[PDB]
């Protein structure tokens, strides 16, 4: 739909009546489809469909046909309690899915990408979506397109960063009137743009482990059913008693809310993430986050400020006795609300008498080449009163005399002098900017460089100290030489092993052997004069030897990286494209609020864990044992009391999403054949000391076993059952022993709630025909904490340089050696 | 970690004692006399 | 010539398939390189002969 | 007598001495670097 589903003329030519800059009058525009279009807007608020939902299902089924077949509504002591649970459940779900779809907004809200129309004054800047279609635009340098359409007719090429629609990764330079495609970036431009198809024809990992876990758990039950029904055949079982079996399996054995739960946990994270000032773009990225092992940071702004400190420019230099402030504030953009941290210490420290008034005046800028990062080199042509054209360059100190080699080439006294200057303002720890003039058509000289100074952050050097323990290993990425990068590192801490990106084999390799440049990437504590491409490069080497990279983005030359990186982290101060491709955007500078949100991970990662642990654990413990009480004994625990232990498995849960659960010292990750073997050790151990109970009051009478004075063989498995199962908790939520870490008041509470109440259940026996002796319960609460004591033991005990062969150094040493040839032949002699 | 294995020990030891003792319907008493020889003798008190 | 308005994403979904695309063009290496990177089928073309 | 029974050069395999000489070489090299020719 291109001229018949809203575009024409007048939203397309009646747009570019007015000048540049205005815009009034909104009038009367018919329809705003802006808003995701019918996306998030699709059947607005239902809110009672999501309740019904919850009441359809394969286990919902089930029990329906259990309430039903109780005689219909004949006494309310089965079907009560049927309903009851089956109530419980599906408010519980409910309760669970608004609230992590509360939140999850909420977090989206925060991060829309606000918009930018210009109108007759200084419009501030306009909230996303609401914007109205056939309106002007002002992509500006790293911002995501609003709004589909066409250029305006100001005549500027924007290279829009495309291969998020369609398949070039190249500069998709549109230059005048072409298709610009709404949800893409502009690496370069400066362009306005007429919207057409505001909303048309735009062109995680747990969850899966949930699933698997899911899948496994309903083959147990089946296994454990089949079991039920074989030795209910082989006993000619009337069907009822069967039925009767199978429902109270199938209650115990599939867990009704795992993922929602799960999710729960993410939500709550994920808000209290946000609250630490780092929002979180979906949920997959917490787990990311956990799991991450190696994090890339750019040191600039990340683990040093982005305010810099001007000492003494070095104004030893031949004819040009102090041109250095005059020729390097002439290259300022100076507009006060775009420009970079460089150029606002130059400003600031212009407290200079002779010129600095009379430097800023008539100085007409007429080309203006932007800072490359391949160039590592800002290079301005301005007009002057002496009519000249004083072409201003200003980078790295070494590129600017790589720029002055042709006129002057290099002169012994002044070229050594300069090297051993910048080589020691590098020991001094002293970022230097080096300028070169052109007064006339034959002329340069060297004027000399400019000692700047960022100090690392006040939390920097205690911040990668205990990311040390937390088993990163920090990689720097400065585009500074390896001079400058190897004293910083020496600051920090951050150890010294700082290699250049070009020469090391980042691209274009040395001839270095393919499986040492890996290497040398793996073991590197950083990397110095690095190009957008390199990030890239390293981001996929990393990943090769088998590690999870987080790295730290800002602007949108890394965003490719941010993709790429298995947590890409939009650092403060990015840009729109840069927080558009990154897993978490952070609205606080600094290493400390990354570590901070990574321990953070690390601790939700933790609930999330434990709480499958658990779930997983009492399902196999409850199964295993009913399922063979059933088969060798032909008997099973009364329908009630399973129902209860049910309920008592979801009101002990619905408080683990909020506790204080330790962070792991080492990333945590899924590891799937673990988590089975713990959980089915554990769900043994607890059926083993079921069947102790239940064995006992065989040895010795009903009212003689475990139980001392009276009592009945099914409240006081109830009782056991309980605490052993509720406690479980306790264990599965720790670092070692169960004892390391105070439970949350909350989790506490929930749980001594529910132990009160399945001790009054055995006490007074109010679902079976006879009540428990008051030391009967006190010698099940011995016994429990036993068991509870030898589990906890037990998941303490069993709760804990080249990385290649010759296949793997060989598998990369023939990838790099592959893409050298490739390169090579490429060229074609 | 000596200690949290001896304790491990410990706790065995009185899990096998209770579960031997509630096959045999010991009175409570009997048990506790049992468990406190046992926590006595185990755990070393004053070992680091 | 440019490539057809499926062949980006018919390129995409062949590598969840299993396929693995060889591209033979007669083109010197550098045009075959070029076609590579617009249709994402990645860059180690090398001269035959 | 049970207690007294039981109470009783290249210092590496091809690992650890590769795993030494990266270490060096890679100190080395990276001073290298460092010098920028
Ligand atoms: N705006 C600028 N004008 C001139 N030189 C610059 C500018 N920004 C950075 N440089 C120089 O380029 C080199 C590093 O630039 P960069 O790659 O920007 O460091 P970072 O990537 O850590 O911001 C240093 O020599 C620095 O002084
Ligand atoms: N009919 C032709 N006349 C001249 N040059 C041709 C002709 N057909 C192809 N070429 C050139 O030969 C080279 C490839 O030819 P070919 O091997 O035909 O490509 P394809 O095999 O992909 O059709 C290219 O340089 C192409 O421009
Ligand atoms: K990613
Ligand atoms: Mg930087």
């Amino acid at each position: 739909e291109a001229t018949p589903g809203g575009g024409r003329v007048v939203p397309e030519d009646m747009l570019q009546t007015d000048t540049r800059v205005g815009l009034t009058s909104e009038e009367v525009v018919q329809r705003r489809r802006k808003y995701g279009l019918n996306q998030m807007k699709e059947e607005k608020e239902n809110h009672f469909l999501k309740f019904l939902g919850f009441f359809v299902g394969p286990i919902q089924f089930v029990m329906e046909g259990a309430a039903v077949l109780a005689a219909g509504l004949e006494d309310w002591v089965d079907f009560g309690v049927i309903c009851g649970l089956l109530l419980l459940n599906a408010v519980v779900g409910f309760v669970q899915e608004f609230q992590a779809g509360s939140i999850v907004d909420e977090l989206k809200k925060t991060l829309a990408l606000k918009a930018v129309v210009l109108r007759d004054g200084t419009l501030k800047e306009i909230e996303a979506p609401e914007v109205v279609p056939g309106d002007i635009l002002q992509v500006e340098e790293g911002t995501i397109i609003p709004a589909d359409g066409r250029i305006v007719t100001d005549d500027a090429f924007l290279q829009v960063d495309q291969s998020a629609l369609t398949g070039e990764s190249l500069a998709v330079d549109k230059h005048k009137g072409d298709q610009v495609f709404a949800s893409s970036a502009v690496k370069r431009g400066e362009a306005f743009v007429v919207i057409t198809a505001t909303g048309d024809n735009t062109f995680g990992h747990f969850t899966e482990v949930l699933n698997g876990i899911g899948t496994i758990l309903l083959i147990l039950v089946i296994f454990t059913l089949l079991i039920v029904w074989v030795s209910s055949f082989y006993r000619s079982n009337p069907i009822v008693q069967i039925l009767e079996f199978t429902l109270a399996i199938t209650i115990i054995g599939v867990p009704v809310g795992l993922p929602a739960v799960v999710t729960t946990t993410m939500a709550v994270g994920a808000a209290y993430l946000a609250k630490k000032k780092a929002i979180v773009q979906k949920l997959s990225a917490i787990e990311s986050l956990a799991g991450v092992e190696i994090l890339c940071s750019d040191k600039t702004g990340t683990l040093t400020k982005n305010k810099l400190s001007l000492h003494d420019p070095y104004t030893v230099a031949g004819v040009d006795p102090e041109d250095l402030m005059l020729t390097a504030c002439l290259a300022a953009s100076r507009k006060k609300k775009g420009i970079d941290a460089i150029d606002k210490a130059f400003l600031k420290s212009l407290k200079y008498y002779p010129r600095a008034k009379s430097v800023l005046s008539k100085y007409k800028v007429l080309q203006f080449h932007p800072f490359d990062p391949v160039s590592k080199k800002v290079v301005a042509v301005v007009e002057s009163p002496q009519g000249e054209r004083i072409t201003c360059v200003k980078g790295a100190p070494l590129f600017v005399l790589k720029t002055v080699e042709e006129d002057h080439p290099i002169p012994e006294e002044v070229d050594q002098a300069y090297k051993n200057k910048v080589a020691e303002f590098a020991t001094r720890g002293f970022r230097s900017l080096g300028v070169a003039r052109k007064r006339g058509e034959g002329s340069w000289e060297i004027l000399g460089i400019m000692p700047c100074m960022d100090p690392p952050r006040h939390d920097t050097y205690k911040t990668v100290c205990e990311a040390k323990t937390l088993g990163l290993s920090i990689k720097m990425l400065t585009g500074d030489a390896v001079g400058i990068a190897r004293e910083t590192s020496r600051q920090l801490g951050l150890g010294t092993n700082i290699y250049n990106a070009e020469r090391l084999g980042l691209g274009g390799g040395g001839d270095m052997p393919g499986s040492e440049v890996y290497d040398f990437v793996e073991a590197a504590d950083g990397f110095a004069e690095v190009f957008p491409q390199h990030k890239y490069n390293v981001v996929e080497i990393l990943q090769q030897r088998g590690y999870l990279v987080a790295m730290t983005g800002d602007g949108v030359n890394d965003a490719p990286s941010l993709k790429k990186a298995d947590t890409g982290i939009a650092v403060e101060g990015s840009s729109d494209a840069a927080r558009s491709a990154a897993d978490i955007v952070f609205l606080a500078p600094g290493l400390g609020a990354i570590i901070d949100a990574l321990k953070t991970s690390r601790q939700i990662f933790h609930r999330m864990y434990a709480y499958v642990v658990y779930r997983i654990a009492l399902s196999i413990h409850l199964e295993i044992f009913l399922g063979l009480w059933i088969a060798i004994l032909n008997r099973s625990l009364n329908i009630e009391l399973v129902v209860f232990i049910a309920i008592f498995a979801d009101v002990a849960t619905l408080a683990i999403a909020y506790d204080n659960a330790p962070y792991s010292q080492t990333p945590v990750k899924w590891n799937l054949p673990k988590l089975w073997g713990m959980s089915v050790l554990l769900g043994v151990v607890l059926a083993v000391g079921t069947w102790i109970t239940v064995t006992t009051m065989y040895a010795q009478g009903e009212n003689g076993g475990i139980v001392q004075n009276f009592g009945n063989m099914d409240e006081v498995l109830f009782l056991q059952i309980s605490l052993t199962e509720n406690w479980l908790i306790f264990i599965t939520r720790a670092n070692g022993p169960f004892w390391s870490s105070i439970p949350s008041w909350q989790l506490s509470g929930a749980i001594f709630l529910v132990d009160i109440l399945a001790t009054c259940f055995t006490i007074w026996g109010w679902f079976e025909h006879s009540d428990t002796s008051i030391v009967a319960v006190v010698r099940i609460w011995i016994f429990s904490f036993g068991i509870f004591c030898i589990m906890g033991g037990v998941y303490y005990i069993l709760q804990d340089s080249p990385k290649g062969n010759q296949k793997q150094r060989s598998l990369e040493d023939f990838v790099v050696s592959l893409q050298r040839v490739s390169t090579q032949h490429e060229k074609s002699q």
